[PDB]
């Protein structure tokens, strides 16, 4: 079958984040792929965090799979967290590097949409 794909994402890194008023950023990620949900530790209190995090959505429909969506969330431990901003983008394959430029300050992260055996294109519909 067509369309698909391996996807792993990775190398992720925030910088001038803004979630808390009188500390630094307690920032997390969500990753959201195919109706998978993937979602990365607390790094409290800085505001340029970085994850080490790979994640590893192995074989996924590339083309229909909906948007590769992260959102950057702070982490308040009295409950309710706050959402600094989120990035959507239809993935390609091959290597990409992405900058999302959030309402105050940025995300970036790399991602690798690798097509199967037989297959090739943009989503990996040929
Ligand atoms: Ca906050
Ligand atoms: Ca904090
Ligand atoms: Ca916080
Ligand atoms: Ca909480
Ligand atoms: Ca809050």
């Amino acid at each position: 079958q067509r369309g698909l794909a391996h996807l792993v994402v990775s190398n992720f890194r925030a910088e001038h984040l803004a979630g808390d008023a009188t500390t630094a950023t307690d920032a997390y990620l969500k990753v959201f792929f195919g109706g998978q949900e993937f979602r990365t530790g607390v790094v409290w209190n800085n505001n340029n965090p970085r994850w080490t995090d790979k994640m590893d959505f192995e074989n996924v429909l590339l083309s229909t799979g909906g948007p590769l969506r992260v959102q950057v969330w702070d982490a308040d431990a009295g409950a309710d967290d706050d959402l600094l901003g989120s990035c959507d983008r239809s993935p390609h394959s091959g290597f990409h590097e992405v900058t999302c430029e959030l309402n105050h300050g940025r995300v970036k992260f790399s991602y690798h949409a690798k097509c199967l055996p037989h297959l090739t294109g943009g989503t990996c519909l040929e």
